[PDB]
């Protein structure tokens, strides 16, 4: 048991497609802050939270799967939900956390701290502050920018460094002071752009899919993915001016090294696309998935890889990212872009260890 | 309506599963000289929230379902439609599959109902129905019609248009319809844009200032400042420069006008709020965006939460008020001061009685 001698919490990403128990252990140095962050048990279960029916039984279910079989409990417990709740307004929201504030009351397994919605810039911190932590680009002052992106189904988060702004809304900024360094960041998070939500505005574009492929209108696939890209890019740019906000700052403000997580580690590791190094580019990422899905006969494609669920929409998301990436933040499509092999399970959940207000 | 009025009628079960709950309906009718539906009678009708696609697909949550939608239905032995809506393709067909597969092994391993068809059908299928059931409440069916009517059915997932329109090989086949009812032949035009309809479009917007009540606490901290002619003109950019409604669309229109447009779907449930004054059941869209803009959109949220504690979905009415004016009018080029009729909500009318009339 690690957590006789060490510090424990469990922090819960409650995202749009599933919720994620990680338990870590740490540490502390002599400001209390944490270090030798470790993740002794990680459960993911899905649907996400915000999609099951807010009654005591469902709720039950729910958490006692998430929770129940942990090897580790008598710890407190921080319930982060993102955008899938940030879909229905407060009114729905409150009837989920009161049913979950009881399921804790009724049981004694674990010390429920809080049960609560971020804000999409409070996750775009914690994406910074996870995946810095997991680099080691926390400790000391670097001569890097490092900027993440993290790529949900009904969100996606921008964070990068950024010094305070007196033009900028103080909600898209965040400073913050962690091992005797002091750290300003640009944060962003856009509604709606994950893939999920962004996918039900392309489902009936040809473009979008492979040949022949069964759109729900009748239509057909006639896949092509530069006319795809060009189709999201709307939405990014003409719906949520994604260009306008993001690419002034990023001007002014360099990144040089670029990570990604969320959904696009699958993407980018699936059988269908081929990355080395555990990075990509957008030139290539387009490439590949015009060439390997878009423009591929659907049926016969689908028969070559038969288990696989998520093909089917690769030429939308590989179109998809180039926009948001590409036409939407400004990032030259020849940019490294790393993603962290979806192995790790990271999400930002290290950066509530780390960050405990909001 | 007779006692038992299965007993002296043929009866037909239609379940409408659309993306924010499924309604069963059960229908009585006669027929007439070549077996076509006449006299068609609602004679049961249950709704369950949420939608068929929003439960995970597996036998027990599959029976629990079935079981809400059915079990207390007062007659069973009779055809059954089941057809899902944008909820269902919103989902790719392997998805699908299995939701098919769990209700047609429930439908087999009972011996009352007699499933005739579970499936999802086209956007296009959906919108020659809510002509149909329209059409059919207000008897222009039987006749030749001197007025052309449009139907629009503003849903959760999608949004159907349909209207009169000669046949034209420049359109897609999948666009057009031919029917021959009661003696007379129908060409319309049938077009559902899947990712438009209230919900969907409405995830777009949630952290736009101009679309929601002063002081709403929008989902990323900041506050509302509602203003309807500005996200009226956000959600615009959603109609065209995305979906290119208003390409498709106005140039049909201009050349086939409708004398008379109705519409159903969730819009008589915002058209029917207190905060509205409409009168004998129609709008327009220059008065329902003024309304919004001056009943919510610049009013303060707390107040207005308050004071209508019965509007459930009275945060986005800011919201919606525009978005029907940026669909009808920008999009499908509806003049703003053309009157729009709505159906009493009380009447909870759907496509479903065009099933009745089609099969
Ligand atoms: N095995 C897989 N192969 C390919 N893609 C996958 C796979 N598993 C998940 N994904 C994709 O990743 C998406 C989920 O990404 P994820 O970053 O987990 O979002 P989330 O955190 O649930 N949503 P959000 O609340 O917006 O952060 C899914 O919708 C899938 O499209
Ligand atoms: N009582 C009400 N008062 C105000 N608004 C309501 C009310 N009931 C439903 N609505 C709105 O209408 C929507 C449902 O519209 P509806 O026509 O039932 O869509 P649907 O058929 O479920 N979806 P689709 O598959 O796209 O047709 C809800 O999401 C609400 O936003
Ligand atoms: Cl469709
Ligand atoms: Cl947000
Ligand atoms: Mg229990
Ligand atoms: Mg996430
Ligand atoms: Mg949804
Ligand atoms: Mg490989
Ligand atoms: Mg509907």
């Amino acid at each position: 048991n690690p957590c006789e001698k060490h510090s424990c919490i469990a922090v819960i990403d409650a995202g749009s497609t599933g919720s994620r128990l990680h338990i870590y252990s740490y540490d502390t140095d002599d400001t209390n802050t944490p270090i030798h962050i470790e993740e002794i048990w990680n459960k993911k279960i899905k649907p996400g939270f915000a999609s099951i029916q807010p009654n005591s039984v469902t709720i039950d279910a729910y958490l006692t799967m998430l929770l129940a079989d942990a090897p580790i409990h008598n710890i407190p417990v921080y319930f982060y939900a993102t955008a899938g709740m940030r879909l229905l307004p407060q009114s729905q929201q409150k009837k989920y956390y009161d049913e979950l504030d009881y399921w804790f009351r009724q049981q004694s397994q674990w010390q429920l701290v809080e049960a609560k919605t971020i804000t999409g810039n409070d996750e775009a911190l914690f994406d910074w502050l996870a995946v810095n932590y997991k680099l080691d680009t926390l400790k000391s002052v670097q001569n890097k920018s490092v900027g993440v992106m993290d790529m949900g189904g009904a969100s996606v988060e921008i964070v990068f460094p950024m010094p305070k702004n007196a033009e900028i809304s103080k909600h898209n900024q965040v400073e913050l002071n962690i091992y005797g360094q002091n750290i300003n960041l640009y944060v962003h998070s856009f509604l709606g752009l994950g893939q999920t939500e962004m996918s039900h505005q392309f489902l009936n574009s040809p473009s979008c899919f492979a040949n022949d492929y069964p759109l729900p209108d009748g239509e057909s696939g006639q896949g092509n993915a530069p006319s795809c890209k060009e189709e999201v890019t709307s939405l990014m740019n003409s719906v949520h001016k994604v260009n306008q906000q993001i690419q002034p700052l990023l001007a002014l403000n360099p990144v040089n090294e670029w990570y990604s997580i969320g959904g696009i580690s699958n993407l980018a590791s699936s059988q269908l696309f081929h990355f080395e190094n555990s990075e990509l580019t957008n030139q290539s990422l387009l490439q590949q998935g015009d060439n390997q899905i878009c423009h591929q006969q659907w049926d016969i494609l689908n028969g070559q890889y038969p288990d696989d669920e998520y093909l089917y929409q690769y030429c939308l998301l590989s179109s998809y990212y180039y926009a948001l990436m590409v036409d939407g933040y400004g990032i030259n499509p020849n940019q490294t872009i790393h993603y962290i092999p979806p192995e790790q399970n990271l999400d930002w959940t290290i950066g509530v260890v780390l960050h405990r207000a909001l």
